[PDB]
């Protein structure tokens, strides 16, 4: 018998047209009870369904009102089993033009609407011990994309959100996945021939969406590229990495000496604890630091000079803890450091100056006052060269009990604040054709982590944001890199901030040879993090079914051969052309 959906209640946000409308029709054809949500338009879809023998009701709500949407499903059908997070909206602009409101609007619909709807769906999933969630990402979420700083931030966030829901959801038989469907754009239309472009639509996406939405599906926490008959799983590949002895000899200059080793994925000759991994959580730091501590002293002989002399560094959340130490490293390498902190920047400043360094306080809130922070920097030192967006809070909670306040405040500090500050630094960087942005992500954002749906989603927002800003920055010599440290403070220490800071100051130099890159780091260890995309399956039929996904799953999830490591939407699209081309 075929893949079954009978009597499954299915909420699809933004279902008045495009992908969302198609899914509504396909689901209902297979006997599902669809809640068609669209902010008239929903009615049009609900009429086709009923006319053609199906069950559907309309919901007119804003996706922020996720409680009311699910309330619609419950009234009409007694529960919900599937959420398809589809609702969207575009406000494209380069980093030069994009406003704060353009940014928050796109985060709201894509990310905060998903939180609202899913949060509301969650009790019902828990009680019946069943749920199926599909988060709509996009290639711009995976890779960054020019002019879409927001949209990439939201679509990338939804990766980490999906991983977190998959981890929290497992015991309740709730599985969560993300898709990244390639769209017709100017880029695609210049890479792909007319026959593939006309298959680049909902009919070729929906089969995987249905499959991932079914009881038969066992896959969870996973991402997939989908386009014109192609379907392939795409996962994280983290390099074997390098170990440094975690002592005074672990300097910024040794990193620079051995930098290329970090991004080197040939792990043939390395031992087992430093082979490439395909991870689902942070690295085995206990093994790593244990091995790093057996090493002889880091040799800095032949190392590149590292100096941040007369560079102005702005670092946020640096009044205490890890950030405080990071700053002291930036200052000891010669930078004039504006130390931002919401509570107190004084103690970091005093300590910096007691060591013969130059620093200056700022105590504005990042999200709220990015303008006042940039003015503060310029008033004092006349310019800005390096931005390290480190500000943070933690509001940990199971997803079932996470409140909206806990969701937003985390989001405001980590994601919004990083953008708003970055946006106001930006014109200075481009004017002088120099900028070095160092954004702090997290293994909780990259791999997801139960109890941290907010922290993880936001820090995963950072990947998309950073990557975009790296694309746009390249021509004006503005490099932006991403870092997921493992380090603790006091509240011996094998994971000091001293084991992370060296990388951070190197990322600030003139001669840092990469941009858009992701690093995980701690305990004497440094690694890089990238994509590996599977062989994939190709449907050649002009109608593709959910059955095709079922029968060719082996090929979709096959990392044994013909894999790819795309790092831009252009790279992915060329590779998809090649697999479909045969």
């Amino acid at each position: 018998s075929p893949v079954d959906f009978k009597d499954k209640v299915v909420i699809i946000t933004g279902a008045g047209g495009g992908l969302g409308k198609y899914y509504s029709l396909e689901f209902a054809k297979l006997g599902a009870k669809v809640v068609v949500n669209d902010l008239k338009a929903a009615d049009v879809v609900v009429d086709e369904i009923v006319k053609n023998g199906g069950v559907a009701v309309a919901d007119y709500n804003n996706v922020l009102d996720g409680d009311k949407i699910v309330e619609t499903a419950v009234k009409n059908f007694g529960t919900v089993h599937v959420i398809i997070n589809n609702a969207g909206i575009l406000r494209d602009a380069s980093m030069k033009k994009m406003t704060e409101k353009d940014y928050k609007l796109v985060i709201d619909v894509h990310l905060n609407g998903a939180f609202a709807v899913t949060k509301a769906a969650w009790p019902y999933f828990q009680k019946q011990k069943y749920g199926r969630i599909v988060n709509t990402s996009s290639p711009a979420g995976l890779y960054g994309n020019f002019g879409q700083a927001n949209y990439a931030s939201a679509k990338s966030a939804l990766l980490g959100f999906a991983e977190t829901l998959a981890k929290e959801g497992a015991k309740y038989n709730i599985k969560a996945n993300a898709i990244a469907p390639l769209a017709r754009s100017r880029m695609t239309e210049s890479i792909m021939p007319p026959p593939m472009l006309e298959k680049l639509g909902p009919e070729k996406v929906a089969p995987l969406v249905l499959y991932l939405s079914s009881a038969e599906n066992e896959l969870t926490g996973q991402f997939f590229e989908v386009a014109a008959g192609f379907y392939a799983q795409i996962r994280w590949e983290r390099s074997g990495g390098v170990l440094f002895k975690p002592d005074q000899s672990f300097t910024a200059e040794v990193v620079a000496k051995r930098f290329s080793e970090i991004l080197d994925y040939d792990d043939s000759r390395k031992p087992e604890y430093l082979k490439n991994q395909y991870p689902f959580m942070l690295n085995d730091y206990a093994t790593l630091t244990n091995e790093a501590r057996k090493l002889p002293a880091n040799d800095a002989s032949g190392a590149p000079t590292v100096s941040l002399k007369d560079k102005v560094v702005l670092i946020t959340g640096a009044g205490a803890g890890l950030g405080k130490e990071y700053a002291k490293w930036f200052a000891k390498y010669g930078a004039k450091v504006v130390v931002n902190d919401f509570k107190d920047a004084t103690k970091t400043v005093d300590e910096i100056k007691a060591a013969g360094g130059e620093a200056w306080p700022d105590q504005h809130d990042v999200a709220k006052d990015s303008e006042a922070i940039i003015k503060n920097v310029i008033d004092k030192y006349g310019t800005i060269d390096i931005l390290v967006n480190n500000a943070g809070i933690l509001r940990d909670r199971s997803f079932a009990k996470m409140s909206k306040q806990e969701w937003d405040s985390v989001q405001q500090v980590h994601l919004i604040g990083t953008f708003n500050l970055s946006r106001l630094a930006w014109p200075y960087f481009v004017e002088k054709q120099f900028g070095r942005i160092i954004n702090i992500t997290s293994t909780s954002g990259i791999y997801g982590n139960f109890g941290q749906a907010n922290y993880s989603s936001s820090k995963a927002g950072i990947l998309g944001l950073s990557k975009t800003m790296a694309i746009e920055g390249a021509k004006n010599n503005i490099k932006v890199n991403i870092v997921a440290p493992h380090a603790e403070t006091a509240m011996k220490n094998l994971y000091h901030a001293d084991q992370v800071a060296p990388l951070l100051v190197y990322l600030g130099t003139d001669d840092v040879p990469v941009t858009g890159e992701t690093f995980e780091i701690g305990g004497g260890w440094i690694g890089n993090t990238r994509w590996q995309r599977a062989k994939g399956a190709v449907s050649h039929d002009e109608h593709t079914t959910v059955e095709f996904i079922k029968e060719h799953l082996n090929e979709i999830t096959d990392f044994t051969t013909d894999t790819e490591n795309p790092k831009s939407t252009t790279e992915s699209s060329m590779a998809i052309l090649s697999a479909v081309g045969g």
